[PDB]
């Protein structure tokens, strides 16, 4: 595994990751109190499947409930204490332990926008009219305010003031506790466009220079205000702009967009195709999480902008072949049926030497999705729900069948 930030400073940990998400979103449900246990089990078995990295639940415990229902999950917690609903604090340090042990590094997810404000048994008691919070300010609506530079959670009467040097620190101070103790390797920040992406920079250079980073911003460009130049922009240049100025990778919601309302061939308009190394290597690539996917259990999870039945095999082929780095979601893999085939693709991925700034370039002529992937060691030809025939057709030089699946609609050879 090599390190290092991108030429630009991005925190792309050498370029080389390839990253479970290592939960769905009914898992303190349907596994209750044992889903630390569980990944610890399942470390070896992580490892062995060629992850360089897991992608964990929020560590901060969460004992929210509301009624569709739901709770727990992280995303409203009310304290950094770990014993949650995942698991205890020791099992959490036995898991990271094993799995970082195993050689897969361990990122935090966390979630500085908000917290569970009004929960009557927390470690962390901020009081009003000290500008620890967003509404100790007027509060108009959901764009920044006097007390918060980002957007809003909901109504945002438990968004935090982030930027107050307090807050700042406690936040600074605890990504700092879970790198010491909790063995982290890197952090995804979640809701991003409720805070500055400056200050991820800022809490990265402080508590984890060297670690990997991910934001999620997701935020189409009808929400930004009519003077905003991002209500007139492509979804890649939006979330690039949040990557230049966290020096963060980004997830590619442009690439998810696609995927969701274009078509096979339109997939080439992610950002992870972007013909410029400097934004492509940026991207973190997924097929669905614990909030646009399905999850087993109440209500199907969340399931708020799936990708069909379908397309799942082209999707993992597409981001698992290509540029950016790609995130495998945890039930796709060890529930669904998938694995073996997603293990395929990943051997594939790490023979031909395909990183993050990989270049990659498609092909027209043909149905479907038809692109030359140019890896470190080998060139890959890539044809999904296509016409292709065969990698002569599009590419110089020597080339074998290395996937072939699903009645041809994916098919990847190899130099
Ligand atoms: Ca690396
Ligand atoms: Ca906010």
């Amino acid at each position: 595994d090599q390190a290092g930030k991108s030429p630009a400073g991005v925190r792309y940990h050498g370029g080389d990751e390839i990253i479970l998400q290592g939960f769905h979103w009914n898992v303190v449900r349907e596994a209750p109190n044992d889903w630390y246990n569980i990944l610890r089990q399942q470390a070896s078995t992580i490892a062995a499947d060629g992850f360089s990295a897991i992608w964990m639940p929020v560590p901060w415990r969460d004992f929210s409930s509301w009624s569709k229902s739901g709770g727990g999950e992280g995303y409203f917690w009310h304290d950094f204490n770990k014993n949650g609903r995942y698991g205890s604090d020791a099992q959490l340090r036995q898991a990271a332990g094993a799995l970082g042990g195993a050689g897969v590094k361990v990122l935090y997810d966390v979630v500085p926008n908000h917290m569970n404000r009004g929960y009557p048994d927390k470690e962390i008691n901020l009081p009003a009219g000290q500008g620890f919070w967003r509404n100790d300010c007027a509060d108009p609506g959901n764009y920044p305010n006097d007390c918060d530079d980002g957007d809003r959670f909901i109504g945002g009467e438990s968004d935090l003031n982030t930027g107050h040097p307090q807050i700042y620190g406690m936040f600074r101070d605890e990504l700092a506790n879970l790198r010491s103790g909790y063995g982290a390797g890197g952090f995804r920040f979640d809701f991003v466009r409720g805070y500055a992406p400056e200050r991820v920079d800022s809490w990265m250079s402080d508590s984890a220079d060297s670690s990997f980073c991910v934001g999620e911003l997701w935020k189409g460009p009808s929400e930004y205000p009519s003077w905003d130049w991002r209500n007139t922009a492509s979804w890649q240049q939006i979330i690039k702009d949040w990557s230049d100025r966290a020096k963060c990778p980004v997830f590619d919601f442009a690439l998810k967009e696609r995927m969701q309302n274009g078509s096979v061939a339109d997939w080439k308009h992610g950002l992870n195709g972007n013909p410029d190394p400097r934004w492509r290597e940026v991207a973190v690539t997924f097929v669905d999480n614990h909030d646009t996917g399905y999850s087993p259990g109440q209500n199907g999870g969340q399931h708020h902008w799936a990708l069909q039945d379908g397309l799942i095999r082209q999707a993992y082929a597409y981001i698992l072949t290509s540029p950016g780095t790609p995130v495998v979601y945890w039930s796709h893999m060890y529930d669904w049926g998938y694995g073996d085939f997603i293990r395929q693709l990943i051997q594939v991925r790490r023979t031909a030497g395909v990183r993050a700034d990989s270049a990659i370039s498609f092909h027209s002529g043909y149905s479907g999705l038809v692109a030359t992937v140019s890896g470190s060691q080998q060139t890959l030809v890539v044809a999904l729900n296509s016409d292709l025939a065969n990698p002569g057709q599009v590419a110089s030089g020597s080339f074998s069948e290395a996937v072939n699946a699903s009645n041809g609609q994916v098919r990847v050879w190899r130099s």
